């Protein structure tokens, strides 16, 4: 590989809680030179077709700052239409984060999660959720520190990684050049508990069998472990109470 | 189920070709009440990026008139901001329809393909692939037949399908009900020789095990295949030579 | 004429009732090579500014799929901006089921009108119109027989045709060859006693007489009246009580 | 009527021509309260479909200010949508300016006609049909005067009123409450010659008769006449040459 | 000067009150070839976040008619995205208005103030601001008038007016030549008692001294005295009593 | 002052440039909890208008991330409009970017400044134009030592202050309390040597004098000093020729 990685190898990852000051919870998260930053703000009311049902919800919103693979991003204000792909990956988000959370038990309210893809160079999706959960749960720690909610009604950790055949090879978390190159690629979203969440295998005009799909969704399994063992060192967790630790970074050993 | 249906089970299928005049290919497929509308039309040229590259494209628009599942979907027009789950679809079927065909072989020109879905009861961007690969076919075989292009360059035949998990019970092709009701759903687009285009699994707020994948990315090829078996009764090919059979429309025994 | 036909001739018309299963009323017309689908369905409620007045609403959406005349006519969602030609065409048929429909008997909810042009050769529009009305009245039966109102408050059939002068010959239902070589074109719309609810004649660069519209509006009425002959055997109507007949289908002798 | 006018009676008329100082054709129109500025300037090119057709091009853009009828008309900027109402009177305004020129004779230049409404009472698209003629021909005049083109190649003069039938009554030149209050109503564009160039009649759930449009036509093409009359006093022509009067404004007797 | 204008001094500025009939006011100002219409009318109705407090509101739309400088300003409607640079203007002018206004005795109303540029040649915003005075303490007066309010809440006069460098020369009220050309230029918002409200000064690629700002915002001062002193012979006031003077129009002698 | 903050005192400052890899120029600026992220990237071309004219240009994207002030700034994309306020802060930034460049000497290439307000407390812009300074120096610097231009046509130095009036207490750098509840607020852009590139005071709804405003622009301009120190100490000038210092950071002493 480009870079020296073996086929079942991660880059280096680097996850910074506290970030920033305002948020209930955030984070930097780093895939490589790939950078999100992830924000979970508390908003205090809820989609309106929710008000009522005694349960909160939360929602994902994706950028990617014109720097995107060293090129050009601009995005949905100064230069014209919306496109459908952003939404897409928010919708992802979305939905990892939702399956994570005991919603029922977080009251009337609405975790607002920020993605801001800082800097690109493949993988800001798999990052953007890996970082956003951190973030998540950070904040839902927070919310009971001070006494809105009773629990820390988080379910377990979510991670994401992608993964892809390049040359008939079979390559875990892809830069912006393997993924280009790319003749099958997937994004996996993994739970703590070594279940899944969301898979999306697309052929880039090739088609592959079902033992092909196996081997990288073994692959990504296990990229998914790895990174949840990361996200594990900056919590305390038992009996389904949350704490966070006292790290205020952890990264890979590489 | 509701129906009657088994659980590895399509629900009626009827595909129709030439349903419209105008385009050079086009066919209207029924998956049980959804219905869609698929046109194949031919624009004698090429997007801004692929000018001079001696090579095609082909790529879809999808819509759903108003009246999905029985309810309301006004389109873009006389509503206002544009979805970008529309566009996800879309990105979907063009993806589709290009591995299925060597744009190598069909000139400098781009097969518009048109999806309308004139009635939604779930399963519709499947049974819109499914019936865009036809009227796809059936263009290329048009062009053939007029001279415009040597060959018929077609790859093999795509098919899709629906499967998801209710109530812990496994069911291929949903309908509407069986798929709002869905803990873990899933989409597979399939080609004729069994192998694999696209795979999407997405857990509804539930996650899944890598088995529970595995059963149902095998209940989905076997109806990708029930799906190809039946349009493979409107072509008769012979060494990558495509004639359309004296099909006009082919349905299931269901 | 191009096709054979006279000039104060109509060309094939057919009109399928029950065309789709979930509308409350739905057909396919077609005007030759013209074809809509026309779809009603009802929506339990009132735009705001018609809440407590006691009386429904009907309103259309009009679409011409990508294939119009054989060309390209990529709709209002992965296009951009929102012309307002589709908006005139809504706002009349809008305007012709109105006429049609006694409002205050229908009850406080909106029979929403969808016009899905799927093939156009001219005459789109006004096949829509003729074909909306065939689906709204099914509508307003059907909603009778299921006791959600008392009566079928329809007033009275409502059809609509294009006329034209090309090379100084006045020609009825103008097919698109025909209507892009006008000096002049027209489209009326008509009721069943025949009486008019609109009518708009356009000199394209060319100015016409008194006396040359009304031999314009004598052949539209001839038309619009041959149409609503052809309506009138779907219907089995007395001292205005409407209930369909046994036909789910009805063309010209041509 | 409301303002003690007959029912084949315009309200006081008044056209001011050099209305602006910019552009080569200006004026200001009123039709009773009804105002409207309609001004005409040259672009020194033409639309992309025309280049190299040695011809020329006329094309309008309309507005209402905010004070129509004395309540609100929030125009398409700091309000969002953009409804194809305005698009549907630009359209009409184009093609009543176009059929007036022999856009042979203009050159490769097109003529931006804006008509803004200033203040509404009904009948202001008419108003500004009746206004854009004079720029139009006086910016034409002032092309020649100026030696880019060789003549006035202005065809005829073209004016506009809108009739309608208010409790039975058929009346001529409706305000903004005689037409809120009509049963059916319609506007008329007429020329020099007596001749039309368009002509839209709509029930507003009424039906009409022929007849009643007949006489409907008869009493717009009278008040077409007087309002040509008045613009007749703003040139003196000759073999189709044209010159401005030594009028600035003309006003009805009333 | 382009003009033979002195540098100290105003072009020539026109007021005319009463320019319309519908608003409750509204006036034409001119400062030489630009002129702009400014209306106020009212809207018995105020912001939602308004609502209750017991205070009125002003708010300001701008619109730049097509013929800008003798040149093309095509609006917001048949013309796509939407600019933020009228929206810059637009909270200027709504913040001038506010500032001149003791929104407390209002009532919650609002004063819907529409500016209208009808010609264009450099310093349309600072006679928008001008102008829009006028047209709202005549609104004020009118509202008194009718008994709608109890007194004529207007704290002052307010009057804006641009300035700038060009070839190191400090000019007052710049055309639209003079101010393309401007190394530096400034708009100035000032009031009757001699206080500002508001002032903008932007260096065109060139940077300025504190002290030619002072000399830049002195010569505005004056202007804005100037134009003051032709808006006071407008009105007659008296401890805080605002009735208008006989005037309907005044200009400056110049 | 809430943070124990002198009257004259600019709260801690903190520039950090080579935030990111792949941008020529990057810096993460804060001015206390206000931070902003801004990169400048080279794109090899220039805007249409520019093409032949042997000079670059600069330009530059602002946007606010959801997480303003601790409430919710949601962008462009899924919300919906396109408000021209984020528009006045990007000309803004582009000026003072270009006032501070002999774009002459940078080839035909654009400078894409990217500003991105990761965290709001007021003096947001004024942050984001100080810290864009050292992303576009940074970047001239970085294209002079890849040999793409001859020298580092820098001009000097640019930051920006915000300073107002509160409770007629005339303070440097609000924060957000701060500057909600001021009477008069104003943003000043300063260069290296003294002078000024922009200024714009507007007061809410309160008038100043022009002393007020001499007062403030006096201590803005010893804020700017303040920054530009800061900004000096990232790079080590000579006779035009620029090179970076070692330093990778710099803080205010507070």
């Amino acid at each position: 590989r480009s870079d020296g990685r073996k086929e079942d190898q991660l880059r280096p990852v680097s996850i910074q809680r506290d970030f920033l000051e305002y948020p209930e919870g955030s984070c930097l998260i780093s895939f490589g030179k790939t950078k999100v930053i992830c924000t979970a703000s508390v908003i205090e009311n809820v989609p309106n077709w929710l008000k009522g049902k005694g349960q909160g919800w939360i929602t994902a919103e994706y950028s990617m700052l014109p720097r995107a693979t060293q090129q050009r991003t601009i995005r949905e204000s100064v230069q014209g239409r919306i496109g459908g792909r952003t939404h897409e990956i928010q919708r992802m988000i979305g939905r990892a984060m939702r399956t994570a959370v005991e919603l029922t038990k977080i009251g009337e309210r609405t975790i607002w999660v920020d993605c801001d893809v800082i800097q690109a160079d493949g993988g800001a999706r798999t990052a953007a959720i890996t970082g956003a959960f951190v973030a998540v749960a950070d904040a839902i720690i927070k919310l009971h520190k001070e006494g809105i909610i009773e629990e820390t009604p988080i379910k377990d950790f979510v991670a994401a990684v992608s993964v892809g055949i390049v040359n008939d090879r079979i390559l875990l978390d892809l830069n912006f050049e393997e993924d280009s190159a790319a003749q099958v690629d997937m994004n996996v979203v993994g739970t703590g508990s070594g279940r899944l969440s969301e898979v999306h295998t697309m052929g880039e005009e090739y088609s592959f069998t079902k033992d092909e799909l196996i081997k990288m969704l073994d692959l990504a399994q296990k990229g998914i472990n790895e990174l949840i063992e990361l996200q594990k060192k900056l919590y305390v967790i038992q009996d389904g109470k949350w704490e966070r630790s006292e790290l205020k970074e952890v990264s890979s050993t590489t």
